């Protein structure tokens, strides 16, 4: 099911999260152990569906990493399934 | 209406937000401009419900402050009217 989570940078700046594109969808490859992205339960495998309102259909890997990098107001907001 | 708002600290764990304690409620006294707290669009008067997780009715004043000095994983999570 659909689900939104919102992740806050660590103090470095840093979210702890991987991502790979494949199969038209960006999916997590890696979570970072005790970081923003496990504190919001994400786990390998799960599919992003968007990332800060946009859709993330088609998008490279260094695309959807680069999307992270630009996050307005120290904030990540994410579509799961 | 109830809705729930997620802050992330800025670069300095900061929030931009004072609350007042006051008819067994807190409510927002002050937002301060281009904070986390005006980015959700917390205004002047606004009610906080609860304070990550937890029912602020009959808090004082720096209990709720002391609640949010005390956020987990650079995240706030409050409950609004
Ligand atoms: C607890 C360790 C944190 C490192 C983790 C991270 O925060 N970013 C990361 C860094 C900046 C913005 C968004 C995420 N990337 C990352 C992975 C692959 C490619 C690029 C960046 C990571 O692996
Ligand atoms: C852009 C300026 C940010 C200052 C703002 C803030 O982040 N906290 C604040 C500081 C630490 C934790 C939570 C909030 N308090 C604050 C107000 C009243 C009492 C105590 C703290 C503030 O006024």
């Amino acid at each position: 099911m659909h689900r939104e989570v919102i992740l806050c940078k660590d103090q470095d700046g840093k979210i702890g999260l991987r991502l790979k594109s494949i199969d038209n969808g960006i999916f997590v490859q890696l979570v970072q152990a005790n970081s923003p992205a496990s504190l919001v339960g994400l786990r390998f495998g799960d599919q992003v569906l968007q990332i800060n309102g946009e859709n993330c259909a088609g998008w490279s890997s260094d695309k959807a990493h680069k999307v992270l990098k630009q996050a307005f107001g120290e904030k990540i907001t994410m579509t799961i399934r």
